[PDB]
This record gives C-alpha cells, structure tokens and sequence, in this order.
C-alpha cells in the first residue's frame, strides 16, 4: 500500500508501520521468487552453482545488478550468524518454506533482529504463492503484467506442445559422489509445473524418506528402487545434466531398462531451467520444442 498496513503469514501476523524500500530474503527460493515479480533485495544468501545466482550469466529480468550495485547480497553459507545479520540492518526478512539449513531457530532470532515473515508454499500451488507475494509486496499491478504477458504464452505454448497426457520424473546424481539424490515436485518448481498442464510422479510413503528412517528437508534419498523403475515410467527429464547425464545413465544398467532410454524420451533441463519465466521460457520451450 502507499501507507502504513498489517499483514498475515502462516500464522504468526506483523505490523508494518513502515518498511522503507530494503526487502530481504534468506532463502534463495524467495530471493528468485521476489526477483520475478520485480522485487530485488539488497541482502540474501547463495547456495550451489544454480547459475540464477551468478552474475550477468543466467537471468530473467535481470533486477539483481540492483542488489550488487548496493553490495549487499550474501553469497556464502556454512555457518550463519545472528550478529552478521543485524549488521546488515536488515527490515523485512522474508523465509521459505524449506531452506538447505533449519530456520526454526533462525525465524525467532530474525525475527527479534527485524520482521521476519515466512510463506508456505509447499501446502499452496504456485499461483497462490504468487498472489501472497503481491499481496505482501502489495505488487499485484506487476503481477498483471508478467502474468498476462506470460498467460498469452502458456495458451500458445499449451496448445504449441503436441503429445498425450502422461506422468513424468526427474532424478539427480553423481557418479563421484555415488549419491543417489531425486528431486520432489513439492518444491515450487514441481507447482510450477503442474500449471503447465504437466504432472510429476509420485511416492507414497517413499518420499518420507524410507531409507533415512526419519523427516529430512531441502532434497529427498531412495534406496534405488524406485530409481531404476523410473519411478512412473512413462517419462522422465535428466535435470542432473546435459549430454554428461545421458552418458551416466547409460553406464548404469538399473537405469538402462528405464523405459525414457529405451524410447529416447529424456529432455535436458539443464540447472538453468531452474524456474521458469516469459524470459527463460524462451530457451526452455524452444529446447523442448526442437525434439518435436
């Protein structure tokens, strides 16, 4: 609003009798998610080579030379501290959902340091996530604008795209690190998804992570079960790698029955496809578009 208003998250409401223009974020799902709708912050985290993060190389709009023309923006992780955030002077602090580290002791301890707010967008689709930004941002004019621009595309590109419905999967791993890692759609991106008229597998009581035998945040294990078995089957896009990812899948015979090798249905995400937007899905639809 132009003036003074209260807002609501999750559950715990703050007062905003006055946030000047210094939004911040602590994880880097909001720090893109804020930069979309037009909504640069001046200090924020990093965490692995997304490439979104990166300088001039891989972005959108291209909002964030803002937040580095201020040099405020941490691009660092392993050992967070209260004090360096008050140092900051941080005002409003935003929180995701799930972050790579715990933030339940953090959100207090911001909070005391400055407005901490926390959206839950894994109970919530990505429009909806949207609409609380705007809301909370009270940006729902800039909403307007990327939405219909980007709505015009989803209609063409909706009806661009020629191939029966079906379920697809994503998996992420390293032959170095011998870790078998795969990618949940409770992450926005897995939202992001669905409203493209797309639907992502799903693992009952395997994703509660069965092999850590307990709650784990940021990414899900399996045992390799469902890996091999290509989860549903019916689809999957290599979001691990390019080619080099083609080439590790081949080198292992557990994946090699994956029906998406045999039939060659395999897209490459890349990590740049990371989110999608009018700007980037440019590249993503001509790239899953050179295949048909």
């Amino acid at each position: 609003a132009d003036w003074p208003r209260q807002i609501t998250d999750s559950r715990g409401t703050h007062t905003l009798e006055s946030q000047p223009q210094r939004i911040v974020s602590t994880s880097v799902t909001l720090t893109g998610s804020l930069l979309a709708i037009d909504a640069p912050v001046i200090a924020s985290g990093a965490t692995t080579p997304n490439n979104r993060v990166a300088d001039d190389q891989g972005f959108l709009r291209q909002w964030s030379k803002v937040a580095k023309e201020r040099k405020l923006q941490r691009l660092y992780i392993g050992e967070p501290s209260a004090e360096a955030v008050a140092a900051q002077m941080p005002d409003l602090i935003l929180i995701s959902a799930t972050g790579g580290d715990s933030a339940l002791a953090l959100y207090d301890q911001l909070s005391t340091i400055a407005p901490t707010l926390i959206i839950n967008y894994d109970d919530k689709s990505w429009q909806s996530l949207l609409t609380q930004l705007g809301e909370i941002t009270g940006h729902e004019k800039q909403a307007a604008e990327r939405i219909a621009q980007f709505d015009k595309q989803l209609a063409a590109a909706k009806e661009q795209i020629k191939l029966p419905p079906q379920p697809v999967t994503a998996i992420v791993y390293t032959a170095a690190a011998h870790s078998a890692n795969l990618w949940t759609p409770e992450s926005a991106q897995g939202q992001m998804l669905e409203q493209l008229g797309f639907t992502l597998a799903k693992l009952p009581a395997g994703l509660n992570a069965s092999q850590s035998q307990g709650k784990r945040h940021d990414i899900i294990q399996l045992g390799g079960e469902n890996l091999a078995a290509g989860l549903n089957g019916e689809s999957l896009f290599l979001f691990a790698g390019d080619q080099k990812d083609a080439d590790a899948i081949y080198a292992n015979p557990l994946l090699a029955h994956l029906p998406a090798v045999q039939n060659k249905q395999v897209y490459a995400l890349g990590t740049e496809t990371f989110r999608l937007d009018y700007y980037s899905a440019m590249q993503v639809l001509d790239r899953l578009k050179a295949l048909f």
